[PDB]
């Protein structure tokens, strides 16, 4: 399974992404990519493609 992070700051807009077979993968995975990136936003995870995004 395949999980994506929509990444929203000040002035900037990337997207994480990692291929696991599990979401525990993808989210410390995504969190060590999220905080190393950033350091806040409005975590949520969108149902159907198995996705979380963080909106500052």
């Amino acid at each position: 399974t395949t999980y994506k992070l929509i990444l929203n700051l000040k002035q900037a807009k990337e997207e994480a992404i990692k291929e696991a077979v599990d979401a525990g993968t993808a989210e410390k995975y995504f969190k060590l990519i999220a905080n190393a990136k950033t350091v806040e936003g409005v975590w949520t995870y969108k149902d159907e493609i198995k996705t979380f995004t963080v909106t500052e």
